[PDB]
């Protein structure tokens, strides 16, 4: 968990601007989240540079910020960032788009909280680095040591079962080997998990928990934020599924009881 940032290019501060480039800029820490609302490629892929002319190159967010998770219009920045990283997302605010959303925004009759020139909107994100590796398992074959238990490091994963221990308040997770049609078991992990060999609603064990997951595949890591109070010890499981038997792994988590302060 961290601060939630937002870049909403549907707002008039962008639409009715005079400039041909309008800017939204974010200074983010690891485990922050960013929501990007564009009225017209990211977060799954992002731009390396702000200038259109040079460094037109783009990169997968997992290659740039390994350990990060994309779900919908939101990015959960990896709990571990190795290097200060800038990246950029662009929004084409053409005159048709602007006219459309100026009409859409008329639905707002007042400024209650929610509980013309063509432009190029730019979201500039700056991500600070940190030192702590992610408490969890990496089942992908690589030497990136972003997680405390990579399969590369001997003794970390035995018999294809990675045993992690989590205390109250801690963030833990795992990352399946990358592929375009891998799945997790149970499908809705962490909201459902394996407990005592049966599928179990995690809310019935550790209510108050939080999770960061992509629900469409096992492309991205799975994260669990253990609540500040855990009444008793629980051992739960999630599993990486794949037609490839080399990518079949078990994430086993020993959740300890307590009250953190
Ligand atoms: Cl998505
Ligand atoms: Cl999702
Ligand atoms: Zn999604
Ligand atoms: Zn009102
Ligand atoms: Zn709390």
């Amino acid at each position: 968990m961290g601060k939630s940032h937002k870049c909403d290019f549907t707002k008039e501060k962008y639409l009715l601007s005079g400039e041909k480039e309008v800017s939204c800029e974010i200074d983010a820490n690891p485990a922050d989240d960013i929501t990007f609302i564009c009225p017209n490629l990211c977060f799954h892929t992002v731009n390396i540079a702000k200038n259109i002319n040079q460094n037109k190159a783009t990169m997968s967010i997992q290659d740039l910020l390994y350990g990060s998770v994309v779900y919908g219009n939101t990015l959960f920045i990896s709990p571990y960032v190795r290097t200060n990283t800038p990246f950029y997302c662009f929004c084409n605010l053409d005159t048709v788009t602007i006219q459309k959303f100026l009409k859409i925004n008329r639905f707002l009759k007042d400024d209650d909280e929610l509980s013309i020139i063509s432009k190029r909107g730019i979201m500039s994100v700056f991500v600070r680095s940190n030192n702590n590796v992610i408490k969890g398992c990496d089942f992908g074959n690589n030497n990136k040591n972003y997680f405390s238990h990579p399969i590369s490091v001997a003794g970390k994963v035995n018999n294809k079962v990675c045993k992690i221990q989590g205390k109250p308040g801690e963030l833990v997770g795992f990352k399946c080997a990358f592929e375009e049609n891998g799945k997790v078991e149970p499908p809705n992990c962490f909201d459902q998990v394996l407990h005592k060999n049966k599928v179990t609603d995690l809310k019935t064990l550790i209510p108050g928990y939080a999770s960061y997951t992509n629900k469409h595949s096992s492309k991205y890591p799975y994260y669990l934020k253990i609540p500040h109070f855990v009444n008793e010890q629980y051992t739960i499981q999630c599993k990486c599924k794949s037609n490839n038997a080399q990518n079949e792994y078990t994430f086993e988590l020993d959740i300890q009881p307590g009250e953190s302060e």
